């Protein structure tokens, strides 16, 4: 659904997800 840098405030986690 979105493939992107899924930064959160203390872990950013950049992958792909559906």
């Amino acid at each position: 659904g979105f493939c992107r840098c899924l930064c959160r405030r203390g872990v950013c986690r950049c992958i792909c997800t559906r």
